């Protein structure tokens, strides 16, 4: 099982080959390789994680916002390089002028900085930090492309800082305090000495001026900066720092988050976020100048970040590595109440319980399955279910459930990959739904401190039960 | 005072015109005309706008979507008609095959039917209700592009219906209910016999077979059906109901929503979303036939509507209606806090008081602004706060308000178009941020029907005053 298989088991995407009904064609060949179609369970996936990431980057400082998703080549001119990047984009014409479809946010950001600059000059307050949920397309070749790892048409979690020389190793450290909290919090994956990396890549001296472009202070100043970062979070976390001469883009040196992860039994990366320098975006957008003739600072840096990087790819190897396990607020289907009938009388109470405890949930704003199962289907209605469905909670409704007024809740333990049972007392739907509720607001509890808000976003999926 | 004039000021959107420092060329000159790109100030508006429009549809039985962005033309090809539509259309080449800039979404909300018919057939429920908040490209020449009315790429609240004859009127009916919520309750605009129209655009029955295409039993069916719905709005609210021969689309009838407004003192028709019947997409995808195989159903009817339309059209004509005031959930800037200096020793408790509340109300999410003012300059500081930024909520803090231990505080009243004040007495700053957190909570309580949260998206813009 790739995550291919996952995503379409839990339907969070459309299986390029599966079938259309009656045109008996592949949904493929109606949409076109490599652009991921998000299905009815991976909606609320996509806008829980815009609120989430959103949220979370304006509690943290960010501005958030949202750019236009075509542009003129001007725009792209400007930024460079542009007969090599022309190659990787998809451009059209509008009324003899050449337009793209936007391959990075970048240039658009730097506009944003570049307006407020003339509305408000100095009173801009530095770092200015902006971050946006951004969707982005790329030229792939046909056989580049794999599942949700490498598309044409993805979305980052995309940041720009513009940072003075005195605040520049807070800065770096911060993105990486970004990386862990959305880790631990949003996605339940420790972050520690033994399961994560840092990757520094840098220039060579020797060819500064020439392979890597810009002057030897920036150069100094920005791998200093990546050093003492690095040092900083060594020193909290004992999390191993890797330095490579020589690798760093032409345009500045940078640091890589990896994760260590292992089958079965292999040592595996998975690498995630980066944070970039950039040298050649303040010189072909004037930053230098305007920074020195608007705020007097001689010393400041451009930086690229992302905490998960690709989310699209992010989500694949998530879904691998967790084997279609998601955390409660990103689960398409949050409850999944079961009633188990017996063919008896005791069915009526069941059946009433099963409903109210599902209307209760979708009014709190909870995406919840109803199924009907019975004593002898149970067994196997729960492995289609947990093969397939995997819903962060399971209600289990019987007779004696009913009789004892208790609730069989399996809650699925992430750490361990394992169901964990809890016995929920009721005296009626009403409480039963209180304290169910109660249970989510605990799963719910790190991205509240991520974000403020859990997001809930309601949905009835019995169907895929 | 344009839409365009608010825009800027507000720093909802950057404006075309306006000079990139040290370049001083205008920003259209590197980003398209057409194009616009919304700032810092709207940039939280538009996440907490998706945020609140797919929970509010999720909690009305939509399950909400997100659609990919290009796709092969035979997606469009497939809907027709396409030697005409293809004129509209942003297209490119990947590799040979021709790709589009999607201009629609409903082929991909097609596919999304067609791909949970195939895994779980009857067990969709129907009406199957589909709602994205998504991203459309078209063709528009130079000359026609004004603002935010008329622009190239922009936004809508779509949702696709694919409803059995025995629920139709009902759905009709409904979405009315939810563009009326929306209008009442996010928006504050007041919906009733004086204020609103619905307008209906029918077959020529003598044309259908010709220029109104599908059968007369589809054509008096949809017809039937917009005016049992148009006669339960008007007997519910005396709203009243235009209907016109012969101007439906070619592929179904349809029903406008039309604010009626008055200057100055003419009165003027805002028209907004749209109830589009189409009997075209039921044969190019084959749904007549899916659904009688699947489900047994010989009377279907596919619907296309949105309630605000184009977001970008609908938050412009919002403009200048209300002369750049948002309602409190969208306002850049929610509180603006207002330190008024004297020069003599109290100013030390008025600068801690201020500073004080302005941290607190950013830790419980909202979009804050301090501005320091003096006894002498709070006349002309607030005649430029005013006529310029705008904010939801004014915090008058002076010598009085810290003796006192009485906050001044000034709501704008959307109906009245004048600040209310308010007095709002407090023990300590702690307190004075529960005070004013309670005020807000009032403000927000409308979109917490709509959609069960208010969103919070803090912002610092401090600058901007
Ligand atoms: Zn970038
Ligand atoms: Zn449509």
């Amino acid at each position: 099982k790739t995550h291919i298989d996952y995503a379409y088991e839990l339907d969070i995407t459309v299986k390029p080959d599966s079938r259309v009904p009656v045109f008996n064609r592949e949904f493929a060949t109606f949409t076109g390789a490599g652009v991921p179609l998000f299905s009815l369970g991976g909606g609320p996936i996509r806008y829980a994680l815009a609120e989430v990431l959103a949220k979370f980057h304006a509690r943290r400082g960010y501005y958030v916002v949202e750019t236009p998703i075509i542009a003129s080549t001007e725009l792209f001119k400007v930024s460079g390089h542009i007969e090599f990047y022309r190659n990787n984009m998809y451009l059209f014409d509008i009324e003899g002028h050449e337009f793209a479809v936007k391959p990075m946010n970048c240039p658009y950001h730097i506009l944003l900085f570049l307006n407020e600059v003339a509305k408000h000059r100095s009173k801009l307050p530095l770092p200015f930090k902006v971050f946006e949920f951004g969707r982005v397309h790329r030229y792939e070749p046909s056989g580049s492309i794999y599942g949700l790892l490498r598309v044409r048409g993805f979305t980052q979690d995309d940041a720009h800082i513009i940072v003075p020389g005195g605040r520049v190793i807070d800065v770096v450290y911060d993105v990486f305090e970004e990386m862990k909290l959305v880790l631990e919090r949003l996605f339940k994956l420790g972050v520690s000495s033994e399961t994560f990396k840092v990757r520094l890549s840098m220039s060579d001296k020797s060819l500064i001026g020439k392979e890597f472009m810009g002057s030897k202070e920036e150069w100094e100043g920005a791998e200093e900066a990546l050093r003492e970062a690095a040092s900083r979070i060594n020193e909290k976390y004992g999390i191993d720092i890797v330095e490579l001469e020589g690798e760093a883009a032409f345009y500045g040196p940078k640091l890589d988050f990896i994760m260590m992860v292992e089958e079965s039994g292999v040592s595996k990366e998975w690498q995630m976020g980066t944070i970039q320098f950039d040298f050649n975006l303040p010189r072909r957008f004037r930053l230098y100048d305007v920074v020195r003739e608007e705020f007097g600072i001689e010393e400041v840096y451009i930086i690229h970040r992302a905490l998960l990087g690709s989310i699209e790819r992010f989500l694949g190897v998530y879904l691998e590595h967790r084997r279609g396990r998601m955390p409660f607020t990103l689960a398409p289907i949050q409850f999944a109440v079961i009633a188990v009938k017996t063919g008896g009388e005791v069915d009526r109470e069941i059946e009433d319980l099963a409903s109210s405890i599902a209307k209760g949930l979708l009014d709190k704003g909870f995406r919840v399955a109803v199924k009907g199962s019975s004593k002898t289907g149970l067994s196997s209605d729960v492995r289609h279910i947990e093969s397939t469905a995997k819903p962060a909670v399971n209600v289990f409704i019987g007779a004696k459930e009913v009789r004892e007024k208790v609730l069989d809740v399996r809650v699925f333990d992430l750490e361990s990959m394992k169901r964990r049972r809890l016995a929920i007392a009721y005296g009626d739907a009403a409480d039963a739904v209180e304290n169910l509720a109660a249970v989510a607001e605990e799963l719910e509890s790190p991205v509240r401190s991520l974000s403020g808000q859990a997001p809930r976003i309601p949905a009835d999926f019995s169907f895929m039960l």
